[PDB]
C-alpha cells in the first residue's frame, strides 16, 4: 500500500494540471472536506501570475451546516461573475481574497458521501461556463472519485 | 416499413399531448409518494409562473391556474435551479424562510414541500413540486433523487413535444 | 407493492405512447437470470408476451454483469444484425423487428430490462430516445429500490 | 494540443492501473484503425502507428460498442476467440486486454485499451468503470477539439 497515497497524490496533481490547460482556466484545485465539512485546498494547478492557495483551510458556513447534502443530490456552483451573483457577502470576500472572478465547483463523491470539490476559477475576468465544460468538470470529478475510492 | 417521426404532430389535437402526459405523471407521482399534492409550476419569460398541472387529494383546495410572481425566481431567473438547487422542507412553519414566501405556502395549505427544477435544454422551464398538506413530512434522500429523476424525464418530454 | 406495480404499468403504457413503439415491456430477472415479461403495453395488432418466461444463455451465463457496466441493446433490424440464431428465433417469436433494451438497476443488481420493440418494421433508435429510455429505467430503479 | 493531452492520459492511466500498455486505437471511415497513442513499458514492443483491419469492427462499424459493449479478457489463451484475433493479440505480446469505446457524439471514434503483457490479469469491476469513465472524458476532449 506504501506508496499508493503518493501515487494518488501524483495522479490528482496531473489531473488538475491537464484540466487547467484544457479549459484554459487560471486555477483548478481540489477542496477536500474534513469530518465537520471544513476543508483544505489539497491539490492546485495555478498559472504562475496568481496567488497559490494550496493548503488554505476554509470553514465555509454553507458546507458546515448542510454537510454537503445538496451537493450529493445534484446541486453545484456555476458563477460567471462573483459580483453579479447574489452571494452572501463573507463568501464573496473569500473568493476575492482568492482573486476569483468566475467559479465552477462540482462534487467529488465516495458512495453517498461528499468527499470534496473539483473547482475551476477564472481570475483574469468573468467567464460564462458552457454546458460542455460543466459536463467535463463533473465527469473528471467522477474519475477522481474512482481513483480516491480504490487507493 | 421504416419508422418515421411524423407521429401525427400536424394535428391541432396534439397540442394537449404534452399537457396529457404531464397530468398523468403528476397523478402517478402523487399516488406513488402518497403526497397530498403534486404539481408543475411553469415559468413565463420574466420568471413569474402559473400552476399549469396539478394532482391533489379532493379534500384540499385546488391551486391549478394560480399565478405567482416569486421574487427569488424573478430576481435570479432560476440560475441556481439551472445548476441543481432544489427545496426540501419537512415543516414550513419551523423553517427559516422569508415570511411572504411562508404565507404563499400557507395559502396552499402546505406543511412540507419538495420542489425540483425542470429544464428545457439550458433553460429553467418549471418546477416539479410535491406538497404534504395534512402535516409535516421528513423527505427521504431517495424521494429527493426520485423527484429529480422524474423532472429529468419530464424535461426530455417537453423538449421532444 | 400494488402502488409500485401500478406505477410500472402506467410507465410502460406512457413510454409506449410517447415513443410510438409497438410494445414496451419490463423483463424481470429471477435469481438464475432467467426472466419474465412482468409488465407490458402492446398494440392489440400484435401478440401479448406478458408472463412469457425466457431462459436466455447470454443473461444466464453473464448474470447481466456487462449491463451493470453500461452495455445495452439497440438493434434497428434483427434480420440484418449478427445475432446468435436461438436469440434471433426468440425475437422472431415475439414479432420483433427492432429492439432497444436498457438495464433497470436496484443498487448494483441488474433487476431487469426496460424494453421497446418495433414490430411493424425496422427502426433506427435516435440518441435522444436511447437517453430517454435509460432515464426512465433510472426512475423505475429508484422506485423498485424503495418498495 | 489534443495529441499531447491523449499521450498524457494513456501515460497516467498506465501508471495508475499498473498496466504494461495503455493505448488509443483510432478508427478510419471503414472502421479500420491505427494505434494513434501508446504508453508502453520499454520491456515490450511499441505498437504505435500499427494499422489494423479488424473484421468484427469493419463488418459491424462497431455498433455494439456505440451501445456500451466492451472487452475484458483475463487470459487471451483461455478465452473463446477467433484464432486470427487471438493471433493479432499474440503479435502484440498481449496476455490480458481491457478495451472500452471512445465516442465522438454518437459515433464510435476509437477504443481506449489496457494490455497486461507480463502475465494474465483478472480485470476488476472498478477498473472496467475507471477505463470507461476515462473514455467519457477523452470523448468530450476529442469533440471540443
Ligand atoms: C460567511 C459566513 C462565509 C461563508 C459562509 C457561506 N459560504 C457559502 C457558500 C459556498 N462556499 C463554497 C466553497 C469554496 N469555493 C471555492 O473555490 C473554494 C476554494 C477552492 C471553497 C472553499 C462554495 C462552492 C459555495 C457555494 C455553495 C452553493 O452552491 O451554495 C454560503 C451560501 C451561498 C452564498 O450565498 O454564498 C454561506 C452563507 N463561507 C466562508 O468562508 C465565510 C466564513
Ligand atoms: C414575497 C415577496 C413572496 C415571494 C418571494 C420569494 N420566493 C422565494 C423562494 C421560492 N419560491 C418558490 C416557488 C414555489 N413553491 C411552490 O410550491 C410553488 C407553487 C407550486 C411556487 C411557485 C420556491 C420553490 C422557493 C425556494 C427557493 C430556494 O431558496 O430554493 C423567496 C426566498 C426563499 C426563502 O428564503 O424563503 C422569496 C423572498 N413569492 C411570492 O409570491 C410573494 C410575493
Ligand atoms: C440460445 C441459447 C437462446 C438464448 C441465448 C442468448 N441470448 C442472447 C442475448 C440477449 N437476450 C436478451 C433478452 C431479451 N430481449 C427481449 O425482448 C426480451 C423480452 C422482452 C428478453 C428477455 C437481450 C436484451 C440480449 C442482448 C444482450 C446483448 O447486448 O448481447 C445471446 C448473445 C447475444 C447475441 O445474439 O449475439 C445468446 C447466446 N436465448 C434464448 O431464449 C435461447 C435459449
Ligand atoms: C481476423 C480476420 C482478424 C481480425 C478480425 C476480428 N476482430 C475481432 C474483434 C475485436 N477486434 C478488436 C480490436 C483490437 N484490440 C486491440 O488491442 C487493438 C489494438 C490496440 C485492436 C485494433 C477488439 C477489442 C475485438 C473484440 C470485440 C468483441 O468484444 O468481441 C473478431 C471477433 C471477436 C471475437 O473473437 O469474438 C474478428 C473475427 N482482426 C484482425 O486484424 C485479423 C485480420
Amino acid at each position: 500500500a506504501a506508496g499508493t497515497m503518493a501515487n494518488l497524490d501524483k495522479m490528482l496533481n496531473t489531473t488538475v494540471t491537464e484540466v487547467r490547460k484544457f479549459l484554459q482556466a487560471d486555477r483548478v484545485c481540489v477542496f477536500k472536506f474534513e469530518e465537520d465539512y471544513s476543508g483544505t485546498v489539497s491539490h492546485e494547478a495555478v498559472d504562475d501570475r496568481w496567488i497559490s492557495i494550496l493548503k488554505t483551510q476554509v470553514q465555509d458556513r454553507y458546507f458546515m451546516e448542510t454537510r454537503g447534502e445538496e451537493y450529493v443530490h445534484g446541486r453545484y456552483q456555476a458563477i460567471a461573475d462573483i459580483y453579479t451573483a447574489n452571494l452572501v457577502e463573507c463568501y464573496r470576500d473569500l473568493l476575492i481574497e482568492f482573486q476569483v472572478r468566475a467559479i465552477l465547483a462540482v462534487p467529488i463523491l465516495q458512495g453517498k458521501k461528499l468527499w470534496g470539490l473539483l473547482v475551476a476559477h477564472q481570475l483574469a475576468g468573468p467567464r460564462e461556463w458552457q454546458t460542455w465544460e460543466i459536463d467535463f468538470l463533473k465527469q473528471q470529478a467522477v474519475v477522481m472519485g474512482i481513483a480516491i475510492q480504490q487507493s
